[PDB]
């Protein structure tokens, strides 16, 4: 399963890119309806190929989903429990989304304090895709 690894190590690499985003530190002092965060979460999905990028604060709001209508409402899965402590996480879970290979990182402030979390889903099914090959 060297090939899950590569897989969540990539999205590991994307949730550490997008803790370290201006924007999204500022608008983790917003509101989750008014932050910019879903924008950018959404076109990054895209690209690297990913089932989700959800955003939360450090009381597990999302501030990103993608379907818009969770924003605002807790993250759905236990798995999300390590990363709201500082360490970085990976599980097999699922919230509403399709069952996935879901990783976790904090999101800090210039002083180094907790303020969020970047949370990543790759769907099971496409882990299964990428092994056959």
């Amino acid at each position: 399963d060297m090939t899950r690894d590569g897989l969540a190590n990539k999205a590991l690499a994307v949730a550490r890119t997008l803790a370290d985003s201006p924007e999204i530190r500022q608008g983790l002092q917003k509101k989750p309806q008014e932050s910019g965060i879903q924008a950018i979460a959404e076109a990054v999905r895209k690209r690297n190929d990913l089932l989700f990028i959800v955003v939360t604060d450090m009381q597990s709001l999302r501030y990103s989903h993608p379907e818009a209508q969770r924003i605002g409402q807790p993250f759905k899965g236990d798995d999300i429990l390590k990363a709201l402590n500082g360490e970085e996480n990976v599980a097999i879970n699922r919230g509403f989304l399709a069952q996935a290979l879901r990783v976790f990182t904090p999101i800090y402030d210039e002083n180094h304090k907790q303020i969020g979390v970047v949370a990543i889903g790759l769907e099971l099914s496409r882990v299964t895709q990428q092994i056959n090959d």
